[PDB]
């Protein structure tokens, strides 16, 4: 495959890429064509750009592309040994069944008047009016909310400030010092991380243990795990459970929050779109805006399309990688064992030759021929394959929950015509300054 | 001096230092005596502990035991360039006492006002009661107090959310990361700093030129700076100035904030002492609690020991180092050149040979025979010699003008009889936790 | 306790003890007493000397003294993972109940035969008289006679020099580096131990899938293994049996290596006793000396005294140590959690107190009233409590009938009246220069 | 001079440098040109490659580029004080001379007939055919025929098992322990290094007044020790000669058997140059093959060239390293004080640009126009210049003379086309799993 060259040794093209990626694979695109390999800080990567050749990627075997060999170091400190990458494929497979048989109808149509309730909570806060951070906002309250559908309520009893800060001290474990450096350093960040591991993980045995001793009949999602089992027949122990506990919420916070966050902006941008959001809520939910339920939130189908274009324009999981072992076909050329293959679904989503007004936020795009349909893999922001999302669903439930009943009470407005850049310099692409104007909805 | 061998090749003492740093040095002091040597992540530090040793560091030249080759690599991107490190120190010594004719009463009797007020207002989002993080609001207050003051009224309006982060941005220079890795790896964080001291360099340039264009006579710090000369007759360009504004403002904040919450947390756990301080207000004020002025403060007797012991027991600055350039001699040993010479400010205000009840916050110790008074470099909190420092004064007036205001507004308590333990992670140690209860003073 | 004072910092007594630890230990008892304690590099241990004291360890729970913590860093490269002290203590004593049932009359009986012919075969090696390395001779034998036997004949097929090449470097994962230094040193021995590991597991997986698809009933320890299941219903994993089969090699090999190896020394020397021992060969198993069986061995009485007097005087597990986890008392002393509290065998199997001619080799000894039968923990060279050994029978099975062949074979004499020193540079104890003298017996 | 970035402190390139340093070379070569620098625990390295850069190390003086500097921390405590790196090189050249001197033709003429047997004696064991580990067996037939021939028939009689575990103990002084740590430590090594050479001095301290105090004419190389004289006139002590013998045993024997072995295997998998050498033994020495002499060895062309190019592709000593004391210039660059330089033979005896086909073993390479007679330092297994080899006659005496006798004896083969790969973690490269096929020669 080409090879974009690069004369700054060890660096390759690591600030160019740093400063603006999609821009960077983008130009590259129009120049190499949908697959090339270049170089940053010390290691090789090869892009597959466009639905023909992210194909490859997303219906791989794991013994071909392989997602251990790129995120196990990383990852098993965080979410615990047992479980995710810390395992064979296979048992992450039979894992990813037992969570997935936990997010049913049932536990949504539960959740929605939880996050409903936690979110009216939450925003009492913001008063009548004001300019605040709606991303910190979202996170913190995303955090209430994750943990009370996912851990359950007595779990999320617990959840003080203490605790939030616990899981912000495993987040640093996902750095660009330990995606760099060995892991033996003691630097504060992995100490922190090691330290709040220890300390959530005991949160969790005890509150797994009272639940394991209790007579009581409690249909929630720790329940579906606790009673869940490997084909084996062997059930899940406590460390497997904890550990799945953490990736729930993990997985449940950062994903929702910065969407959440982007469609707060791209709705204070387009005042109309919003405004119609408003006016979806009375028509489908009745003018008197009572309590939201399941059955509602699938009948909001404009909001539902304004995050399926929040996801596409801002996916905040930006990248799939994984590692080759062995060698592999695409488009003419053969990548060799070593090489780790990527795929970015912010530019697949984005690409000239598939999107009519790419950058354009247009819910509306849904309704008519798109390449969300008609490609395989154009738009991809829950992934495909062996290794897609599980949560796609719970996702839309949080968001769609939140923004509703945010939308009932502000409306929302960009400062001075602010429109925040995406601030690269985040694990996940957060927006600039993320500070937005609200006030009382009429 | 004895060498405290490790058999771990490069880390050496690095971790079981930097999980208790304190214990770690009084533990070496009860077994090898007051100077000692030891390595840590490559490097070879030697501990001057107790007031007898601390002397050579303290009485020293700055040509023998040297501030720049320990501390520049480090400040200059932070601070800025012909400032603080990155000057001859007779340079710098100019520098301290431009800023000090500028630190006096005739400004500290116009920042108490402002800061009460500042105090006052922050405070309002507080309520009548409830359980909020006292660390950050005080580090959010202190922010503001601190650019009022040292900045000015026209600096502070502009001081929002946004370049609130370019201040953290910039404190995030201070890392280990920066400390071991070569600075041109495009880090994050070394990115962030370097673009928020540009963007800020550039909010003071702007400010800067308003001042020397305008007419009005305007008595603060900004224009003792803009009026102040070298001994040479010249006087500081418009990036000298700024440069000690930065340094100004990242001096003023978390030494005070961090100090501020662990008083916080002290008066919270011994109710008596904290009565006693809000009787002292009506005592020394008037019962009717009028605002408050700079003479009053002097008169904060019981306030003052409190702050005095706070800063005996949770010094923010725990440590003083320089390059030893010359032979130093001291307790019968020699200490050759390449070491890095070490006081600890924390260990000295703690020593079991000198402070009875060591480990209490006893405000009324300093009415008895004390080694603060009774020794030269036990109780050392703002150094001593030619580096020591210059705000000590600003910084007693900032810390009693917003507890004396804190006090008033409400009482304070702990949440489960939980007193924060130190988390040693951070640069300047925090309180862990630092969560208060807090409700309306009767 | 009584604390040993040394003034050589760092290292402490580590000079004198890794010279002389049996004298160093029989002096600091005498002045002592039985309790007491001392530093070495950087470590606090306490030991326990006499029947009395020993108690406490033998005596308690894992929960209070903790083998994990002292021994985990060390053993589980070397073991594997989920295995001994990589696991819970209640886990690691299923696991031995698992092992002990398989060391079994059964089996016995067939290892009888297997060990007597590979005993036979090896000895090929040595004619009809000379003069040759015993231990290196016993070790090499000892791995293939615990092989066959403990791994079953599949595996022993395969066990060529390469292999044993590879528990060579197993065995050499415990060193002084790997306990004084981190284990991120890419040291060449933990590179070996750790490739040994990879490549020994491999082997075992083989072996263990052929057994598991094969239609053939065999009752060996692997079937044993193969068909149990913990209290859960839970059976073994590959990996379990594999680091189980590890752990059974290890175990068997070099405690009855360097035991035979010492007691062909004390026979050696005590010509009246070996002839008594031969004599008992024809006396027990018939004059023409047929093929040892099982039921011969318990018979062989003097021989069997012979190996309770050679582990009396040179126990091949000269040490068992514990992390303190929570406070202990003994003979009015209070050790502290934090110290590693210690047993040594060595010391109460010859103190001056209870052993009459503690130091002559008299076998004969049990045969009136002695420490063994008199006192609980006197005589302990596979230990007592939760950590106790399971093989104990295996080993007197496999020494009584190397030794029982042996002595068919050859009459042994000592090399100029050369009797071996203790080498105390080794992890386990050998006798220097092991070379001894022999020639067809009549 | 370009440097190689690693991010990972401390270590640096270490593990992938032990890993496949070869490789690791080879590919900064094709990277970075003939001179670069890299870091690796600690430390810098700058290399040579190519016989134009690598010409700096061999014409170097001591005085700018040091071999003590490297070398004495390790050596001095194996060969003794007052001996090689211990002493100023002006002193170590002499002594050189001095062994040189020893190293005649008269000598080598005693040495075949002498090697002869021993190889011969010692194969005895080895039957009519087999597969053993033909390894070991070089190793320890070298270090009877190195002492008989450069220690001489006294010394050679006390060579039982007992002194070649002492030779074992001192090749243990080499190791990385012994380079990361103190001396003052008493590790296992360390001591059985010490006690070794205590031992083997006394060995040699009777010998050698054994012959001062006889009146007997040998003239072996120990006589030519004790009548050689400094130029000062000052003959050597008894603890110069004893040094001096214990470097000459480690010498002859470690290149000589692993040079040795991995010609066995060259020779056993191309078996027309194996059977070649045979029918040259015939053509030289006769078709009844007569004992060898000196003046056949000379005339044995094919084996000069098998060895010539074993020592190509397999060089025992890998590397020659200096420390840099001056500032040096090579390639237009400038190597400054503190660089240790090093050259590596294998790869110089493997550019790409100077070897055709050059991973083959093609001993008549040397027949035609080829880098060891076209270029300086292409070829340099015995070094050059200053530090270069004494031993390359004797080496050549005892490798011819063991290997003649050897295909006398034996046609060798490998087993299962199985070709032994490079062991890296042996201090001297090693073939792994050595064992060879041998059957009685026709
Ligand atoms: C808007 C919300 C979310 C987005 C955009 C998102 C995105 C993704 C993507 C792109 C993948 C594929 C990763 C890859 O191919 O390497 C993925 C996998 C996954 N997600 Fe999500 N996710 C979301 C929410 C959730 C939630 C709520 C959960 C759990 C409740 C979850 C659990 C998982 C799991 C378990 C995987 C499987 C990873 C694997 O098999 O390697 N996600 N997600
Ligand atoms: C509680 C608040 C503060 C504490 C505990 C504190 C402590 C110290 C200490 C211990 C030193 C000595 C550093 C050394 O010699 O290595 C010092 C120096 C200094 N401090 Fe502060 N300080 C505080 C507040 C401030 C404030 C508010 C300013 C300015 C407004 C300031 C400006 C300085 C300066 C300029 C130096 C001299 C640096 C040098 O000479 O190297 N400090 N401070
Ligand atoms: C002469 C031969 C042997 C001796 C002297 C010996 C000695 C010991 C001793 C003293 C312990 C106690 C360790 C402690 O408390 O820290 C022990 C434990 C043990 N031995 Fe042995 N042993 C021998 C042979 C074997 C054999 C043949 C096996 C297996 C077949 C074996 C397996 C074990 C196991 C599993 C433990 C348990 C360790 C624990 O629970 O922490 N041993 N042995
Ligand atoms: C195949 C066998 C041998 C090889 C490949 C070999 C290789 C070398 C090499 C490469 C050097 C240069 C060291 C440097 O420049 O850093 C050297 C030096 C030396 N060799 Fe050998 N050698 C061998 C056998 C011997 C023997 C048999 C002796 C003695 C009888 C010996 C004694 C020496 C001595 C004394 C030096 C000088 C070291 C110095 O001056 O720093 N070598 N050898
Ligand atoms: O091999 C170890 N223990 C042995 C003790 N043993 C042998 C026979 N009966 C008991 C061992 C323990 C458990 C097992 C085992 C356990 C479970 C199983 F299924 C199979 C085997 C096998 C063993 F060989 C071992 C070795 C070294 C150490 C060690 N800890 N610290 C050191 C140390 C300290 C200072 C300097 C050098 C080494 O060494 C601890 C344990
Ligand atoms: O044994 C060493 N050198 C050998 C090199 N040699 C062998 C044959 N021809 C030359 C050597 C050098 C001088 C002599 C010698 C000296 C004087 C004399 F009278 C006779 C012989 C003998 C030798 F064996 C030696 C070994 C290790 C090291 C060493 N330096 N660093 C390391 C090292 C570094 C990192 C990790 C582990 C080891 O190892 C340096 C030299």
């Amino acid at each position: 495959p080409p090879y974009i060259f690069s004369p700054i040794p060890f660096l390759g093209h690591a600030i160019a890429f740093g400063k603006s990626p999609i821009e960077f694979l983008e130009n590259a695109y129009e120049k190499y064509g949908p697959v090339f390999s270049f170089t940053m800080v010390g290691k090789t990567f090869t892009y597959l750009l466009g639905s023909d050749a992210a194909a490859l990627l997303f219906n791989s075997k794991n013994e071909d592309l392989n997602a251990e060999d790129v995120y196990s170091r990383l990852t098993t400190p965080v979410f615990g040994k047992g479980v995710a990458y810390d395992v064979p494929n296979p048992v992450f497979l039979e894992q990813k069944k037992m969570l997935k048989s936990g997010l049913n109808i049932a536990h949504f149509k539960q959740h929605v008047s939880i996050i409903e309730k936690e979110t009216k909570e939450y925003f009492e806060s913001w008063g009548e009016s004001g300019e605040k951070n709606v991303f910190e906002a979202l996170s913190e309250l995303i955090i209430l909310t994750a943990s009370h559908c996912l851990h359950g309520k007595e779990i999320r009893s617990q959840l003080n400030e203490k605790v939030a800060q616990l899981y912000a001290d495993l987040d640093g474990g996902f750095s660009h010092a330990a995606w760099l450096l060995p892991g033996w350093l003691p630097l504060p960040s992995f100490r922190r991380r090691d330290r709040a591991h220890r300390e959530i993980k005991d949160i969790f045995y005890k509150a797994i243990q009272k639940r394991r001793q209790s007579q009581e009949k409690i249909d929630d999602i720790l329940q579906t795990l606790l009673d869940a089992t490997y084909k084996d027949g062997r059930p899940l122990t406590d460390d497997e459970v904890a550990g799945m506990l953490i990736g729930l919420l993990l997985a449940g916070q950062h994903t929702s929050s910065t969407t959440s966050a982007w469609m707060g902006f791209f709705l204070a941008r387009d005042k109309t779109l919003q405004k119609k959001c408003y006016l979806e809520q009375k028509t489908v939910c009745g003018e008197n805006l009572p309590p939201l339920t399941y059955d509602q939130l699938k009948d909001l189908n404009l909001l539902d399309r304004c995050i399926k274009e929040t996801l596409r324009l801002r996916p905040p999981i930006m990248i799939m990688m994984r590692m080759a072992r062995t060698p592999q076909t695409v488009a003419g050329y053969t990548i060799p064992p070593g090489h780790q293959v990527c795929v970015s679904p912010t530019v697949n989503q984005r690409l000239k030759d598939s999107w009519v007004e790419r950058l354009d936020f247009n819910p509306d795009r849904y309704l008519q021929d798109n390449p969300a349909s008609g490609e395989k893999f154009a738009y991809v922001p829950f992934g495909a394959g062996r290794h897609r999302c599980i949560g796609e669903n719970f996702a839309y439930v949080q968001i769609k929950t939140i923004w509703s009943t945010m939308l009932r009470l502000y409306e929302f407005d960009l400062i001075d015509g602010y429109f925040p850049t995406v601030n690269y310099t985040t694990m996940i692409h957060t927006p600039e300054n993320p500070v937005i104007r609200y006030k009382r909805r009429s």
